[PDB]
RNA sequence: CCAGGUCUCUCGUCCGG
RNA sequence: GCCCGGACGAGAGAC
């Protein structure tokens, strides 16, 4: 994905638009208890802890664009995904303007509490302003869409969140595409009926995590995949994406009934930005905040997937390939070993830089032992062992708990990590329970016992 | 006094059948 | 006791 200009929007009568300039992450309770390595992400160029020129460094994804054309493995992977969700029996139809906005079976309600956009963005207006829930009423969602029309500009923001040192150094903070509401609303109707079946298939069919629990899809996982393992996460994946694999979902779309919408991937693959002061415009990339982001991400997973092991290993049976994928993120299978190292060195021509899941530097051997999903290991409970436990490492729960967006959420924040801890198990947990109570405030909680959260698993199946 | 997207899941608070 | 739904908030995870 590249950057094709960058200019004042003054130059182009767009407003200047200026985000917060501060963290709103102030160090917890805990801040000393637990440790960790990670601060807040840089929002502005003036952040001391700055060791490069940030704006070069934030943008500093989009590598550029290799391919452009859908090669012959491209077609056959993308023949055979779409065949895949031919299976669903995926609706095709428009989602009236009613359930684009207010929600329906497997498609939530627009988040009211996040951004209009552009332009409402700068007129001071929001959905609330916009949204009723109570009524349901589209009639003047109606009128500023007429008035406002779709394919609108996305605003760029910096993400306020936690970040490694060479990251708070290195200026590596991760940017986020503000969608228009109108662009949503649009995205929701064309779409709407897709997100939904995605939603409720979570597993190797739709090829997609989107819609799952860990608690209790990690049981289903190792049952659904082949025999050997593989995985990945990429870097920069949004941003690594030539306008190759947006024209390979296009040609999903059609091939599954949505022909007739597959023109607003177009808006996604060539998009324009206001940032700051500035305008700018990009081909290939996606523009992450847009309608489908996960979606589209998950599903061009899979077309980069099969594309690999068709191009790597002659005669590979795609019918055979078990896959589940959150974005980049992937867990994959399939019923004799394949070598990541190599589908990765393939992945390099395409335009695609890709890791082990964990982004160590070496792929090694995948074993029910050592792969990660979302963070997560997999560990069968001692007692029950065809339940499998996803396990985050108390590492993550530490970098989280050390910091708080505003200390009166300490019960839910620190109860909500309890729900994750536990499964590294009971002497772990409990030393968790130690330290939160190893001073006052921790001793104000209400946290759950281990047997508690054990019996409310087990009850869970 | 507020600025920061698209989502999934879970927890919590409150209100209903 | 067991469901089912609603509104708000929070954490985690993907981008
Ligand atoms: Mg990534
Ligand atoms: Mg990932
Ligand atoms: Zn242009």
């Amino acid at each position: 994905g590249e950057i094709q200009w960058m200019r004042p929007s003054k130059e182009v009568g767009y407003p200047i638009i200026n985000a917060p300039s501060k963290t709103k992450l102030e160090p917890s309770a805990f801040h000393y208890v637990f440790e960790g390595v990670k601060e807040p992400a840089v929002l502005t160029k003036n952040d001391p802890r700055l060791k490069t020129d940030f704006e070069e460094a934030i943008f500093s994804k989009y590598v550029g664009n290799k391919i452009t054309e859908v090669d012959e493995y491209m077609k056959e992977a993308v023949d055979h995904y779409a065949g895949q969700l031919m299976s669903l029996d995926i609706n095709t139809e428009q989602m009236c303007l009613e359930d684009a906005m207010y929600g329906t079976d497997g498609l939530e309600a627009l988040d009211l509490s996040t951004s209009a956009g552009y332009p409402y963005v700068a007129m001071g207006k929001k959905k609330r302003d916009i949204l009723n829930k109570q009524t349901r009423d589209t009639k003047e969602m109606q009128k500023l869409l007429d008035t406002y029309g779709i394919n609108l500009p996305l605003v760029t923001y910096v993400k306020d969140e936690l970040r490694s040192k060479t990251k708070v150094e290195q200026g590596k903070s991760r940017l986020i595409e503000a969608s228009s509401l109108n662009d949503s609303v649009a995205m929701r109707m064309a779409f709407g009926n897709l997100y939904a079946a995605f939603h409720k298939n979570p597993g190797v069919i739709t090829g997609s995590a989107v819609g799952c629990d860990p608690d209790l899809f990690w049981s289903k996982i190792p049952v659904l995949m082949e025999e050997k393992l593989f995985a990945f996460d990429y870097t920069g994946y949004d941003a690594s994406l030539s306008p190759a694999w947006f024209e390979a979902l296009k040609m999903v779309l059609e091939k599954i009934g949505f022909g007739d919408r597959v023109d607003y991937i177009d808006y996604l693959n060539h998009s324009h930005h206001l940032y700051k002061n500035k305008t700018y415009c990009v081909k290939g990339g996606m523009p992450s905040g847009c309608s489908g982001t996960s979606i589209f991400n998950s599903m061009i997973n899979n077309l980069i997937i099969r594309t690999l092991l068709l191009k790597t290993y002659k005669g590979i049976d795609l019918d055979h390939l078990k896959m589940i994928a959150y974005g980049d993120d992937v867990i994959a299978s399939y019923p004799h070993e394949v070598d990541a190292s190599l589908l990765a060195q393939s992945g390099k021509d395409y335009g695609l830089t890709m890791t082990p899941a964990d982004k160590s530097a070496t792929f090694e051997t995948v074993t029910w032992e050592n792969v990660t999903f979302l963070k997560r290991f997999f560990r069968a409970d001692e007692k029950y062992p065809f339940l499998i436990h996803p396990v985050m490492p108390m590492k993550e729960i530490h970098e989280s708990i050390r910091w708080t967006k505003d200390p009166r959420n300490t019960q839910d924040h620190v109860r909500s990590l309890c729900l994750l801890a536990w499964h590294n198990g009971e002497e772990e947990y409990n030393k968790f329970l130690a330290k939160i109570r190893s001073v006052p405030i921790g001793r104000a909680l209400d946290l759950p016992e281990y047997s508690t959260l054990y019996r409310r698993w087990l009850d869970s199946f």
